[PDB]
């Protein structure tokens, strides 16, 4: 090579995280990390990941900060909700919105900027990033990893 000719390229991964990867950091003892499910209150009864933290779709708004969550949370979740702080690395779930399917109102997009874009104390050391496909994927990933794995969710139509 000269200088460096341009191609196409292919995997270009940005603000996204593997199962894979959360695997071999959710068994990992010198590597924290907290998962969220940012879906309906429903969702989480229906299926919710073991280990893992909860947070309604309707308390996250777009444009919102850590004390509006917080002040929006499950009586369980709000006990590893403090401990987003001292934990390193963090992820989140969904059921078919990806990173790259994030937009200005989604709930991942909300809360992924709810939590270190507009942080005022708390702070972590990188930026929250989506699961791969989220809990749908996961079952498909890991259903031996979840209380609920009879969870179908079909598509719109």
């Amino acid at each position: 090579g000269s200088s460096g000719s341009s191609g196409k390229c292919e995997t270009k991964e940005k603000g996204a995280i593997t199962a894979k990867e959360l695997y071999t950091m959710m068994t990992d003892k010198n590597i924290s990390l907290i998962i969220m499910d940012a879906r309906r209150m429903q969702d989480y009864q229906d299926s919710c990941i073991l280990h893992s933290l909860s947070v309604p779709e309707e308390a996250i708004s777009p444009g919102v900060t850590a004390s509006w969550i917080e002040a929006h949370l499950p009586d369980d979740s709000k006990d590893t909700w403090k401990k987003r702080g001292n934990v390193e690395y963090v992820v989140l779930l969904d059921w078919f919105s990806s990173a790259k399917d994030l937009q200005i109102g989604t709930t991942l997009r909300s809360l992924k900027d709810a939590l270190f874009k507009w942080e005022s104390k708390t702070v972590l050391r990188n930026e929250p990033l989506v699961l791969e496909g989220g809990y749908e994927n996961w079952l498909l990933c890991y259903p031996q990893y979840t209380t609920n794995a009879k969870v179908s969710g079909p598509s719109s139509g």
